[PDB]
């Protein structure tokens, strides 16, 4: 078979988190990125 879209198109690589829009997970990421 294949992947189903996962009602959003912008899923995290590291959490559950996903967003409509590019921008608004690349400001997520950035969380992960900082969290130290
Ligand atoms: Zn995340």
């Amino acid at each position: 078979g294949s992947s189903g879209s996962s009602g959003k198109p912008f899923k995290c690589s590291l959490c559950e988190y996903a967003t409509r829009s590019k921008s608004n997970l690349k400001a997520h990421m950035n969380r992960h990125s900082t969290e130290k």
